[PDB]
DNA sequence: TTGTGGTGT
């Protein structure tokens, strides 16, 4: 055992802490206690009955509305706005099947519609089912929900389908996503939403009584939400005979879904696209004759393929495919030559180059921008080059989407972001390096890593169509055809890679009490070791009790749109009056940092972060400071200048602000706050006290802790509580810093790439860890009296302080248990406020003099 | 000294 610094407190302070605890301990309407007890008392049978009663609205129809819409449809079909738009809609493949689709839905509860881009299924299939019900004079009985993986999809598809109907948004077509909606009318309507919205609405309506038609789209992409929803439909659909489901998929393991729902009807709908010629590494080295130079394994794969094709390609081509570095992005200069080649031959069109990461995007960018070769210098001023990465500004500006200046060919160097989330319409030529990066989590060693990997067959299939949007394109694949056959079908479904805390807890509100029983029924069942490890985390933060049942705290957390650890942090912040800074830190960890990282500006950006951090040694507080500065710039009408100087995304910042206000209102709705403004003065009386902030930030991120032993920019010896060596990720404001007031840090995310990195961190103090943590005991190890936390970090503490801190932790526990069962804001002068003021005092001892 | 991508009445 190694002993750390002294946490003992002066007599005057311990005297006051004790006086305050005694005030608190002298204390003597909850609908929520009734709601919580009622959830736990019903079995599943009673749960299904009761929800049927509260969501009855769709048992009611409006014949005057049925008729009036039946009438306005037939009437407006003779006008000239429609009948051209009906006629151009009849050009889409999906419409050929309308009557066969209507019949399949009528005769079956679940059916599957399989089709690729341009078949129109997403825009057309809702309109078909809706205009049918209108025409038969049912319009008021028809309410259609169509889920989408991505926010942008949901809006744009909803604006489009609305235009096709000669209506503004908000009438028969609407969209709802997180914190934004243009809702359609209540009946006879189509609603596009993100898959997550539909899941949250299950809490109020777990059997989907408020919809007549559910349409899941892009289920082949295997997002966590659509996998969950399909599992949950196996539970729901037996109790909902009148409910109609349409599954929708690309042709990517489409049988998996047809299998999963009995053997249900499957429509295949032919695509609309310009053909994109597929070439491989043999075909590229055949055209450009590029020459390489500056395990095997690889020899075992390629040689058998070379034999079958030996008379279809030159012997020097086949000899190049034997080089390990011929495949992928290992040689950037090779890719550079391919871009130059397409500039020389081939018609005008944009090149989209798929490389795995930020590192490789910079390399090709520098080679294309500052060319060393003569051919590159020829082409340099004739290319308009956009790097495209989730961290770079180009995605959020207008340039990369528009066609380039005349005489310039647009070359986009992108990550997998250009596969779906971001689409550029003028791309005619796709260079697919075949390499992407992946996050893997090893459950055994508890290390998440970020590794370069080969893409899957589905990735390549998708990237090919990115060349076929405008005219016939070409897709250049920088791997052999032999590699393709070794590639997996689809990427590992997201749920097999994901932390299960949030899902497990969420199921409890749906009266799915056994996560092992339920999660096993998905298309791909998660490792039960991941389920257990999720249950254990929820038990650790006391969202589930020892027998695994929901606690009152856990029902609250289950009701916040954030992971349960950060939901708990936000609650603490209400009780401890730091609401504005803590919700900023919470919102940024859930979504993302506002900082761009443009090419070449890295150190300029490390400077801006360090500046905004205001020497507080916290990535999380640093973001809040940024949001404070952002707000002040709008009050100053300086906003746009402010975002340019500091390399900040205004789209991200406004989104953080929306998330924060959402957490404000929910907590105010739950009676933890007196005001739904996250800037409200009562809620923020502590928001200036930085040790209190670090304590609450730590309360959320515990138990992720690190200890720093070294010196030198500076060099760091640091290890997590598990013993493993780590460093601050170079993008964290703590990288290379020295002169920390404390040797302890908490972090949200640890990731292995070229080292074991803490992606984000806050400097914390031992007294805060002890109060809000667990594994606390007092003792004597050598001849020193100690106080520990997590049975890991042992601190010198005299006995008077240990006996107070431990009495303090008991009262804090008793308090939280009360506040969760009987929600009500902490009264400013009451008994509860005394215990808060006791903790404020003890934590304030670590203030910087 | 370095960062695949989604998302939550």
């Amino acid at each position: 055992i190694r002993l750390g610094c002294n946490v003992s407190a002066p007599s005057g302070v311990l005297e006051r802490v004790k006086e305050l605890m005694e005030d608190y301990s002298r204390a003597p309407d909850a609908k929520f206690q009734q709601q919580f007890r009622h959830l736990l008392s019903v079995n599943f049978e009673e749960f299904v009955a009761e929800t049927k009663e509260r969501n009855a609205d769709l048992d009611w129809v409006n014949p005057k509305l049925d008729e009036r819409l039946q009438l306005e449809l037939g009437q407006r079909q003779l006008e000239e706005n429609a009948k051209k738009r009906l006629e151009a809609r009849k050009k889409l493949p999906t419409m050929k099947y309308a009557d066969d689709i209507i019949q399949a839905v009528r005769e079956n509860q679940v059916i599957l519609i399989v089709g690729s881009t341009g078949c129109g299924k997403t825009t057309q299939v809702p309109q078909i089912l809706l205009d049918d019900a209108i025409s038969r004079g049912c319009a008021s009985s028809c309410r259609i929900i169509c889920t989408q993986p991505r926010r942008i999809s949901a809006i744009a598809i909803a604006e489009w389908v609305s235009y096709e109907r000669c209506e503004s948004l908000g009438n028969s077509v609407g969209y709802q996503i997180r914190l934004e909606s243009r809702k359609a009318r209540e009946r006879a309507s189509i609603t596009y939403c993100t898959t997550g919205v539909l899941l949250q609405q299950l809490q109020s309506d777990p059997l989907m009584h408020n919809l007549s038609v559910l349409i899941l789209d892009e289920i082949h992409e295997r997002s966590v939400e659509t996998d969950l929803l399909m599992g949950l439909l196996k539970v729901i659909l037996p109790h909902r005979p009148d409910l109609k489901v349409i599954l929708m998929s690309a042709t990517v393991r489409e049988q998996d879904f047809c299998d999963y729902f009995n053997n249900c009807p499957m429509f295949r709908i032919e695509g609309v696209m310009f053909p994109v010629k597929m070439l491989y590494l043999e075909d590229v080295l055949s055209k450009t004759n590029y020459e390489f130079q500056k395990r095997m394994k690889h020899e075992a794969m390629i040689e058998p393929y070379l034999r079958r094709i030996r008379n279809s390609y030159d012997s020097r081509v086949l000899d190049k495919l034997r080089l390990p570095e011929s495949e992928g992005c290992e040689d950037i200069d090779f890719i550079a030559d391919l871009v130059y080649y397409i500039c020389e031959n081939e018609p005008e069109g944009a090149i989209l180059v798929f490389l795995p990461g930020y590192d490789k995007i910079s390399q090709l960018y520098n080679i294309l921008d500052k060319p060393k070769t003569s051919k590159g210098q020829r082409w340099r001023d004739h290319m308009a080059v956009f790097p495209l990465h989730s961290l770079m500004q180009s995605g959020e500006q207008q340039a990369v989407f528009r066609r380039p200046p005349a005489g310039q060919r647009k070359v986009i160097i992108s990550t997998i972001i250009a596969e779906t989330s971001v689409t550029i319409d003028d791309v005619v030529y796709v260079i697919n390096s075949g390499r992407t990066k992946a996050t893997n989590y090893d459950i055994e060693t508890n290390i998440q890593s970020l590794d370069e990997v080969w893409v899957t067959k589905a990735n390549t299939q998708q990237r090919r169509g990115r060349a076929g949007r405008v005219r016939p394109g070409i897709c250049y694949n920088l791997f052999s055809r032999a590699r393709e056959d070794r590639m997996d079908d689809i990427p590992t479904p997201e749920i097999l890679r994901s932390k299960l805390e949030s899902i497990i807890l969420s199921l409890k509100l749906l009266h799915i009490d056994d996560p092992y029983r339920f999660l096993q029924t998905l298309i791909n069942a998660p490792n039960p070791e991941a389920i257990k490890m999720g249950v254990e985390l929820l038990k650790r933060i006391e969202a589930l009790d020892q027998t695994g049942t929901l606690t009152p705290l856990g029902m609250h957390l289950a009701k916040l749109p954030i992971d349960p650890q950060m939901g708990k942090m936000i609650l603490m912040s209400a009780l401890f009056c730091c609401l504005d800074p803590i919700t900023s830190a919470a919102a940024a960890l859930s979504f993302k940092s506002p900082f761009y990282s443009p090419l070449g500006k890295e150190s300029r950006v490390d400077e801006i972060k360090r500046r905004m951090a205001r020497n507080m040694r916290s990535d999380h507080l640093m973001v809040h400071n940024t949001i404070i500065a952002y707000r002040d710039s709008r009050y100053s009408h300086a906003e746009r200048d402010f975002c340019y100087k500091n390399f900040l995304s205004s789209m991200t910042l406004q989104q953080l602000e929306r998330m924060k206000n959402q957490f404000s209102e929910l907590l105010y709705n739950y009676k933890f706050l007196a005001s739904s403004n996250c800037k409200d003065a009562a809620s923020n009386k502590n928001s200036e006290k930085i040790p209190l902030l670090r304590a609450i930030i730590g309360a959320g991120l515990y138990p992720n802790m690190a200890h720093l032993r070294k010196s030198r920019r500076a060099i760091h010896t640091m290890a997590t509580d598990d013993g493993r060596r780590v460093n601050f990720h170079p993008s964290s404001v703590n990288s290379g810093e020295s002169g920390f007031d404390s040797a302890y840090f908490v972090y949200f995310q640890r990731q292995k790439s070229t080292d074991l990195f803490l992606l984000d961190s806050t400097m914390v103090f031992p007294m805060a860890l002890i109060i809000f943590g667990d594994g606390v005991e007092a003792g004597v190890t050598q001849n020193t009296p100690y106080l520990c936390v997590a049975k890991t970090y042992y601190f010198k503490c005299n006995r008077e302080t240990a006996d107070v801190v431990i009495q303090l932790r008991s009262n804090l526990e008793k308090l939280l248990l009360k506040k969760a069962l009987y929600p009500a804001p902490i009264e400013e002068n009451g008994y509860e406020k005394q215990l808060i003021k006791a903790i404020e005092l003890l934590l304030s001892l670590d203030e910087r003099l």
